């Protein structure tokens, strides 16, 4: 569903409890497996000896004469001995039947435990990736003092727990594979797993339970000698700067989740091993819940309030942008809020802004999660061959406000951005539309100037600008250093409140990891991993799906000859809308967008050769309401092609506005002696007279004005009644001279007027060709 929703530590504990209840449902009887085997071997030895004795008695009783009374007595003794032997054999057969019905139940329980454990562990894969990224980005060269304080007491217990969990998973997988591919062979297959169960369930000193308890003890710091591992790990992570996704809250929470889920898996392994041996069922639900609650309380009361909810971009990429107008609007619909952003630079830089509804206590609703994709984000943050001025401000809003719309405007290399935040009322989760605040830099005067200097491109932010889990933001800003030409997108999240109200008090939790996959792409099964592909269809067997001929291990579509892969996507293709077509290909492929009836190639590659996989991203437009258009991927007629990651994003972009004509011809006001004839406004000097016309000039705006000069010393002044003059020109050789200069209005947005008068007593001036347009 493209969304990896995380159910929280409480959800993981609830899943572990469910697996515990499933384990306890399997009744293994009243005898330990070791006791059953001991009884079986004892009865087997006794039965063998008695069989030998009975055979000897039978072979010595059927040989001699044995008289009459002696024969009867020996027959009676043999009958009694055979009765004893049959009783022993009946007991042995009962033991064998009990074992033969006990083993399949154990194997089924182990398979179910492995399946549910894998299902639960699928949630923490993202958190493990985040922790690995934090570790890689950690500046361990000077932080060895702290890293040897946290991983000095937790290391033995951590190693034991990880080894036990991994070995249990490996052995369970091996047993499942063996069973998929009777009692004696089952025991021979499960001997290693039973040995592991005996090792972990041995109620002895320095047992698995001992390390399980000391793990929690080191995490909390019950002993006065030691220090809490969670607190020192949080200090290690939060200190200095770790340029990864999410804030300090998210990183420390991910570390806590990793440790908590490790403990939960360890307890699950212990319970499964206890059930495997047939030991007494002791419910570890209470102790596991106690450990998890203690750790969450420590994190909530001694770590979380001191953490910062500020997250920046993961890294930077040195790029050269562009110039001229560039407007992006990260607007969210009423009832929605922005929860994160992502800047990806693989083929064409893109900006993904995630917007979603809220479900009380700053909870992001995965049902309504959507994204907006903006193309060419590099042209907005960086210049090409000029100097760009950034008007930056920390657009911080009061607590309780959620940012809905963020607007960036780059006009004449003046990057001014504004944000709007609506009231949230977390008690009900209703984003009020009437109550809102606007924090804008459109009227700022101070700026930071950066010169591109050709190859010295600006470091555009790159990566996921979001918390470890999607959450509303109440503060957004762009930071410019002006020394190394580094731009940083810095935001403040609301994850602390949702953690305090959902997961740290043992309630329902729904955390959404920032998707690494475009969730708004209309190509169903964009990457071919799902089996029984319904959208993808092959015209014949010429083209198939290679399970390893793609990116990493992706099952890429391989085309060889006339075969091709078609997918009908005409239903989701909106008319008159820009789209981004991106795909990773190998060889010489060809991608078309057919329209079923009257087959025409709206988009076509028909070329492109590469011995390795490369990513191609292009722009596309659908104009005449297709409503029937299928993507077709096909190799060259004499070549082999591989294709994967076919994504068609409904992009949004803004062009350069034309700009309204501020000055006109029919609204000229005239005072004194002025003669208006056709396209000529003769102004009479000496005699008191002048032409004027009000203007709608904006703030910090540059306007190009065309003019036709005539008449000696024809004064032109674009000014205000207060005495502020922005554009003044005097004609010197006024035969047919024309001027098309430009003027900038910094901050005096009002009814500016252009006055046309004369300096010389004579020289009847004539004016025409009026056109004042804002430049972008």
């Amino acid at each position: 569903s493209f969304i990896d929703v995380f159910n929280g530590i409480y959800g993981f504990a609830t899943g572990i409890q469910d697996i515990f209840n499933m384990i306890f449902g399997t009744d293994t009887g009243d005898l330990t497996l070791e006791e059953v085997l001991k009884n079986q071997e004892l009865l087997y030895d006794i039965s063998g000896k008695l069989e030998g004795i009975s055979g000897d008695l039978s072979e010595i009783i059927a040989q001699g004469n044995l008289n009459t009374e002696l024969a009867k007595e020996l027959l009676k003794i043999a009958n009694e001995q055979n009765n004893v032997l049959t009783d022993v054999n009946n007991k042995l057969n009962a033991i064998n039947s009990m074992l033969h019905i006990y083993l399949p139940k154990i194997t089924n329980m182990l398979s179910d435990v492995m399946k549910q454990n894998y299902a639960l562990s699928l949630q923490i894969e993202y958190l493990s990736k985040q922790l690995q990224e934090i570790s890689d980005k950690l500046d361990v060269i000077n932080l060895n003092v702290l890293i040897n304080c946290t991983c000095t007491e937790i290391t033995p217990a951590y190693q034991r727990i990880k080894y036990v969990n991994e070995k249990f998973d490996e052995l369970t997988l091996a047993t499942e594979k063996t069973l998929r591919a009777i009692a004696n062979d089952t025991l021979e297959n499960l001997t290693e797993l039973t040995e592991l169960a005996k090792s972990v369930t041995k109620n002895d000193m320095d047992s698995f339970e001992f390390y399980l308890h000391t793990f929690h003890d080191v995490l909390i710091g019950n002993n006065l000698f030691g220090r809490s591992a969670l607190k020192t790990a949080a200090e290690l992570i939060t200190k200095d700067e770790i340029k990864t996704s999410g804030s300090e809250i998210g990183k420390v929470y991910s570390f806590l989740i990793v440790l908590t889920c490790l403990q939960a898996k360890a307890f699950l392994t212990l319970t499964a091993c206890r059930k495997l041996l047939g030991l007494s069922d002791i419910d570890y639900t209470n102790i596991l819940n106690q450990h998890l609650n203690d750790e969450k309380n420590v994190f909530r009361d001694n770590i979380l309030p001191t953490l910062s909810n500020k997250f920046s971009n993961p890294n930077y990429v040195k790029t050269i942008g562009s110039d001229n107008y560039a407007k992006v609007i990260l607007e969210a619909e009423p009832g929605y809020a922005l929860v994160g952003f992502e800047i990806i630079n693989d083929r064409i830089p893109v900006l993904k802004a995630y917007k979603a509804k809220l479900k009380q206590n700053y909870q992001v609703d995965h049902q309504s999660l959507s994204e907006i994709v903006y193309l060419d984000i590099d042209k907005l943050f960086c210049p090409k061959n000029s100097e760009q001025k950034y008007y930056t401000k920390s657009l911080t809003f009061p607590d309780g406000y959620v940012i809905t719309k963020i607007t960036f405007e780059k006009k004449l290399n003046n990057l001014r951005y504004e944000a709007t935040a609506n009231f949230y009322d977390p008690s009900t989760g209703d984003i009020d539309l009437n109550e809102k605040q606007v924090e804008s830099t459109f009227l700022q005067a101070d700026y930071i100037s950066i010169n591109v200097s050709d190859d010295d491109g600006v470091y555009m932010p790159l990566g996921v600008i979001s918390e470890t889990f999607l959450s509303p933001i109440n503060s957004f800003e762009l930071e410019v250093d002006e020394k190394s030409k580094i731009l940083t997108l810095t935001c403040k999240s609301y994850l602390r409140e949702y953690l305090l109200e959902s997961d740290l008090i043992n309630k329902e939790t729904s955390l959404i990891a920032p998707p690494n996959v475009f969730i708004s792409n209309i190509v169903e099964n964009w990457n071919i991993e799902a089996d029984n592909l319904e959208p993808w269809v092959a015209n014949n067997k010429n083209a198939y799906v290679d399970s390893t001929g793609g990116i990493e291990g992706s099952k890429a579509l391989f085309t060889q000859g006339d075969g091709e892969f078609s997918q009908f996507i005409g239903d989701k293709l909106k008319p008159n809308t820009d789209y981004i077509i991106q795909y990773t290909v190998k060889g010489k492929p060809a991608i078309y967008l057919k329209n079923k009836n009257t087959g025409y190639t709206m988009y076509e590659d028909t070329n492109g050769s590469s011995e390795e996989f490369q990513t191609i991203a292009v722009n596309y437009t659908s104009e005449t309401d297709p409503s029937q258009t299928h993507l077709v991927f096909k190799s060259q007629s004499g070549y082999e092609a591989w294709g994967d990651n076919f994504i068609i994003l409904e992009c949004k972009a803004f062009e350069t506005p034309e700009g309204p004509e501020l000055i006109k011809f029919d609204d000229w006001i005239s005072f004194g002696t002025t003669y208006i004839r056709d396209d000529v406004l003769t102004i009479d000097p000496s005699r008191g007279g002048y032409f004027r016309q009000s203007l709608k000039l904006d703030s910090y705006s540059t306007y190009n004005l065309s003019f036709s000069f005539s008449g000696l010393w024809a004064k032109v002044i674009i000014k205000n009644s207060h005495g502020v003059v922005l554009f003044e020109k005097v004609s010197q050789q006024s035969s047919y001279v024309d001027i098309s200069e430009s003027f900038t209005t910094t901050s005096n947005k009002e009814g500016f007027f252009i006055e046309l008068t004369g300096d010389s007593r004579g020289g009847f001036g004539s004016f025409r060709d009026f056109s004042m347009k804002e430049k972008f």
